[PDB]
């Protein structure tokens, strides 16, 4: 059951307004033929243009919502909309382009998909709410065949050029005019009652319906993300490394240890309440503090209400000592908190647009994160950058320029001059810090936090 069988049935009720008289009995095999494509009994890596819900989830980075609305179809101009916000008008002679023939439209399609996807995925998955015109328009910009490799590199081919008769990946397709071996999934096959807008609107208020094709394309991808990552969650699906995943995760571990260790030294809390990851390990193993864990899986729909996490009868007194919320998204943090909250607004190669203001953060696993809300942090302040170290000033073992910084909290800086070891360690920590912030993470701390209290931990 690796791929979707072409002999699987396709429900055609959603297609009968654009395609009147369409047979109720229909397979993927007959549908692909009707779309103007011939598979020719080919056992060459592309068994079906359509993929399963499971194959779509594994390739969520390739998702591009796609919708076609008739402006007037052979004789009528078509508005092609994409979840990138692009609308192209194809004549058969929220960006909006005037009517142009297919030979030029197809060039823009390849450019747009290559620019959006080259740093996300090795393919494209057209996410549909199929009504007919999107399927019958595919023959105008899509070519299919055996699985091929790029002419300039080892990646799989996603584009084709009729000018040079060659194939390219998303990185080497400039001047290419055809989308080659794309994938697609019709969301309507999943079993829904009512139209696209009524299902999308049940879960999302951030996307509206301006009655343009890109609005429907955006709503379609959003509904698919809601079904696959919000109501249904799967943390056993691994996703390939496409960027700074390892560095970001290593930086997050360094920053957490640094910030918690300093908070414990500066304010000497007798107890720490560690809320979140059921598999968490103490991030400051040598700390004196009474470490107490509370299990909460990552919330993928709405942020946790602090009243439900803490109340309904544990030290019971979460007001004692400090609360650590490391990527545990709550509606309103208590004043005695140390917090790391992912900022969904920072779109990235890792961070894909999500449902209802939220975002799909994909780093090893897929994590749909509720929309960032500045009001969650009203009892706290932004944590300032600082580097703290109690390790001995000793080199052991890249060159040197003397470091001068008021935020290098070390015995050597207290004593007047930062040693080479702490200067190297400071610069590496600052790099890790900037990496985490730029990846989208935001750090918040209790208002009384003051690094001035760390200088006296050198006595
Ligand atoms: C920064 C940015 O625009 N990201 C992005 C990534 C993937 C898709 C799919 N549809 N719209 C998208 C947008
Ligand atoms: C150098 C150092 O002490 N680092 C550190 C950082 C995080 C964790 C978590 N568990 N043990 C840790 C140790
Ligand atoms: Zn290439
Ligand atoms: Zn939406
Ligand atoms: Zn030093």
């Amino acid at each position: 059951p690796t791929h979707l069988s072409v002999d699987t049935k396709f429900k055609t009720e959603g297609l009968c307004v654009d395609i009147p008289g369409i047979p109720k009995d229909m397979t993927y095999r007959r549908l692909i033929s009707m779309m103007g494509f011939k598979m020719n009994y080919q056992v060459n890596g592309y068994p079906n243009m359509f993929i399963t819900r499971e194959e779509a989830i594994r390739h969520v980075r390739a998702w591009i919502g796609f919708d076609v609305e008739g402006c007037h179809g052979t004789n009528l101009p078509l508005q092609l909309g994409f979840s990138t916000g692009v609308n192209l008008v194809a004549v058969p002679t929220p960006l909006m382009y005037k009517g142009l023939p297919w030979n030029v439209v197809r060039i823009k399609i390849v450019q747009m998909l290559s620019d959006t996807l080259k740093n996300l995925s090795d393919r494209v998955v057209f996410v549909l709410w199929a009504h007919g015109f999107e399927l019958t328009s595919m023959k105008y910009f899509v070519k299919i065949g055996p699985e091929r490799t790029c002419c300039l590199c080892d990646r799989r081919a996603t584009c084709f050029s009729t000018a040079s008769d060659t194939y390219a990946c998303w990185h080497h397709s400039i001047g290419f005019d055809y989308v080659y071996n794309p994938f697609m999934i019709d969301v309507q096959q999943w079993g829904f009652t009512g139209n696209l807008q009524s299902n999308h609107d049940l879960y999302c208020q951030v996307h509206g319906n301006a009655h343009v094709a890109s609005c429907d394309a955006i709503m379609t991808r959003c509904l698919a993300v809601h079904e696959c990552f919000v109501k249904r969650v799967d943390w056993t699906i691994e996703y390939p490394i496409i960027g700074d995943e390892l560095k970001i995760n290593a930086a997050c571990r360094k920053v957490q240890h640094m910030v918690v260790k300093a908070a414990l030294l500066a304010d000497k809390f007798p107890v720490l309440h560690d809320i979140g990851n059921p598999k968490a390990i103490k991030c400051v193993p040598q700390a004196d503090v009474e470490w107490k864990f509370y299990d909460a899986q990552p919330c993928s729909d709405k942020a946790y209400k602090i009243e439900e996490l803490f109340y309904s009868y544990h030290s019971d007194k979460f007001t004692d000592g400090v609360c650590l919320f490391w990527n545990c998204n709550v509606d309103r943090y208590p004043a005695n908190s140390i917090v790391c909250r992912f900022d969904t607004r920072v779109l990235s190669n890792l961070n894909l647009p999500g449902c209802d203001g939220g975002s799909l953060y994909v780093n090893k696993h897929a994590f749909h994160t509720p929309a960032f809300d500045k009001s969650a942090f009203v009892n706290l302040k932004q944590l300032p950058f600082f580097y703290y170290s109690d390790s001995p000033c000793e080199s052991h073992g890249i060159d040197y320029v003397p470091l001068k910084s008021a935020t290098c909290i070390t015995r050597c800086n207290l004593g007047g001059a930062v040693c080479r070891h702490h200067a190297n360690e400071y610069r590496l920590y600052l790099d890790a810090y900037n990496m985490m912030i730029s990846a989208g993470f935001s750090l918040w701390v209790y208002k009384q936090f003051d690094t001035y209290n760390l200088w006296n931990t050198f006595t």
